[PDB]
């Protein structure tokens, strides 16, 4: 869910205040997302967006209804290293890898200025 998203990046980026820093940035951070990314920091929000559509396509989340934004996973941050529990089921643990992968990405890429609070026209 959010709240583990959040802290991931935090985990990552102790720096950061990932709410108001990620969220309405580029074409795909943040709510939607369509349109060619502008950056490799937009990349990032996009491979996100695309690893939550694929969550909705697993076997073991459909059968457990599963919302990849409430979904309930653990994991722990160690030396801003992230971790996802062993004891995540399936769906849980594919989750918490879209997370993971989307953290360490913002993590690897310039985060440009002039992308954030994109108006979604140039999308
Ligand atoms: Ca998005």
């Amino acid at each position: 869910a959010l709240w583990q998203f959040n802290g991931m990046i935090k985990c990552k980026i102790p720096s950061s205040e990932p709410l108001l820093d990620f969220n309405n940035y580029g074409c795909y951070c943040g709510l939607g997302g369509s349109g060619t990314p502008v950056d490799d920091l937009d990349r990032c929000c996009q491979t996100h967006d695309n690893c939550y559509k694929q969550a909705k396509k697993l076997d073991s989340c459909k059968v457990l209804v599963d919302n990849p934004y409430t979904n309930n996973y653990s994991y722990s941050c160690s030396n801003n290293e992230i971790t996802c529990s062993s004891e995540n089921n399936a769906c849980e643990a594919f989750i918490c890898n879209c997370d993971r992968n989307a953290a360490i990405c913002f993590s690897k890429v310039p985060y440009n200025k002039e992308h954030k609070n994109l108006d979604k026209k140039n999308c």
